[PDB]
């Protein structure tokens, strides 16, 4: 909509204040200005029609309960977007500060989030398995990444491909989450699954198989189920990316840590110069040495480190 910036307040699913980018033409709407060509807040109302109805406020103070998937779904985007533009100098999810969309109270006691090829959607949990799901700084980020994969390798969703797909979405929603730095860590939905059992998380990747998803090659699953597997061989690929990236012995092979930053940039690079919509495991390894090897030599130590978290997870 036409009108003017201004700046809103409110709480988020977990009972945090923030301050949020609106705009004002007789009610003040979830639009950020001051992002790209926009970032679009939408309730659904607990229906299933998308994108619903812009979010649309009459006093600029988000504090009540159903305010508060949409403040951090404005937010959480909000970051996501200064990560990729700030980090790897991108401009949005297509490299052209495309408009990013997102839909709130999403159908009744949904637990799940995605990206359906336009926006992202978040379902409020029914409260036992998840509340809302914006409220995962790594969720957002993970979802948001969905749409850069679909712009740049555009990775098919299913079997390897799609794990891939997977992986690079827990990798870059966990490199958001340490970014905006609250709480960081290598769990995957921590903030917003089971409210009633701490400690727990949707996935690791750290120890893909503390929720019994495979940690090496040799222990993928090869069936039909989730489009073949892919948010459980995804474990394979994040176990070697926190591997590049901190470091340790994985069935007697030891890795180089080389941190976050770099692991970012070797996983960006691959991603957007390297991987393609039918990759397997073996050329994301691929993609990512030459990626290490472009951005710090054929000799280096990042280079050795990609190699050594391959081997360790069993892909040659
Ligand atoms: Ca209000
Ligand atoms: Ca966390
Ligand atoms: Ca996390
Ligand atoms: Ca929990
Ligand atoms: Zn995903």
């Amino acid at each position: 909509i036409t009108g003017t910036s201004t700046v809103g307040v409110g709480r988020g699913v977990l009972g945090d204040q923030k301050n949020i980018n609106t705009t004002y033409s007789t009610y003040y709407y979830l639009q950020d200005n001051t992002r790209g060509n926009g970032i679009f807040t939408y309730d659904a109302k607990y229906r299933t029609t998308l994108p619903g109805s812009l979010w649309a406020d009459a006093d600029n103070q988000f504090f009540a309960s159903y305010d508060a998937p949409a403040v951090d779904a404005h937010y959480y985007a909000g970051v996501t977007y200064d990560y990729y533009k700030n980090v790897h100098n991108r401009l949005s999810y297509d490299g052209n500060n495309a408009a990013i969309r997102s839909s709130v109270h999403y159908s009744q006691g949904y637990n799940n989030a995605f990206w359906n090829g336009s926006q992202m959607v978040y379902g409020d949990g029914d409260g036992q398995t998840f509340i809302p799901l914006s409220g995962g700084i790594d969720v957002v980020a993970h979802e948001l990444t969905h749409a850069v994969t679909d712009y740049t390798a555009g990775l098919i969703y299913q079997n390897e491909s799609g794990a891939i797909n997977e992986a690079i979405s827990d990798i870059f929603g966990t490199l958001v989450e340490f970014y905006a730095n609250k709480n960081p860590d290598w769990e995957i939905g921590e903030d917003v699954y089971t409210p009633g059992i701490s400690g727990d998380s949707l996935r690791s990747m750290s120890d893909p198989a503390k929720y019994g998803d495979p940690d090496h090659y040799s222990k993928r699953y090869t069936g039909t189920q989730d489009n073949g597997g892919v948010h459980i061989n995804s474990g394979i690929i994040n176990k070697a990316a926190y591997l590049i990236s901190q470091g340790g012995t994985h069935y007697g092979v030891s890795v180089v840590g080389i941190g976050r930053d770099k692991l970012g940039k070797i996983f960006y690079r691959a991603l957007t110069q390297y991987l393609t919509p039918t990759s397997n495991f073996s050329q994301l390894r691929a993609a990512a040495v030459q990626s290490a090897t472009d951005l710090y030599g054929s000799t280096s130590q990042e280079v050795a480190s990609v190699k050594q978290a391959f081997d360790a997870v069993g892909v040659k």
